[PDB]
């Protein structure tokens, strides 16, 4: 099936699903940027760093494929806002569950500010592969 992407916002440094792409531009420094139209407004993002293939949700029967050190798109809830930003799995507490719901617990370190949090499979999306 078709490719779908997400783009990193230069405002909050989170990732959003790209609905479509509009145009591109080169910087005199040489970087390639792309104008991205989001889902749900309009940004320029570094192709090389800030554009990638959309993260994939993980099904309870899959949780074995997520490991310590992995990079993950994590749902990050705070006061008002909530963002989907990059983090790395530091430690995993495996639970007992079936195919219905994953109660394994993932300690991840957010890339931006280096903070830590315990997330359930329901709040993480893996990178392809
Ligand atoms: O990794 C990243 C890579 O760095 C990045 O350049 C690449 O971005 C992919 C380029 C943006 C896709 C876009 C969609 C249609 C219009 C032109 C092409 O994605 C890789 C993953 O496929
Ligand atoms: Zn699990």
């Amino acid at each position: 099936a078709d490719l779908a992407f997400e783009a990193k916002s230069a405002r909050d440094y989170a990732w959003y699903d790209v609905s479509s792409f509009l145009t591109y531009r080169v910087l005199r420094t040489g970087e390639l940027e792309v104008r991205v139209r989001f889902s749900g407004h309009d940004e320029w993002v570094n192709v090389k760093t800030s554009v990638r293939e959309r993260s994939i949700p993980v099904e309870p029967s899959e949780c074995g494929r997520v490991n310590v050190g992995d990079l993950l798109l994590c749902f990050q809830e705070r006061e008002d806002q909530a963002l989907y930003c990059d983090g790395h799995v530091l430690n995993i507490k495996r639970g007992i569950h079936d195919h219905a719901r994953c109660n394994c617990v993932f300690l991840v370190r957010y890339e931006l500010d280096n903070t830590e949090e315990s997330l359930g499979l329901e709040r993480i999306c893996r990178r392809p592969e």
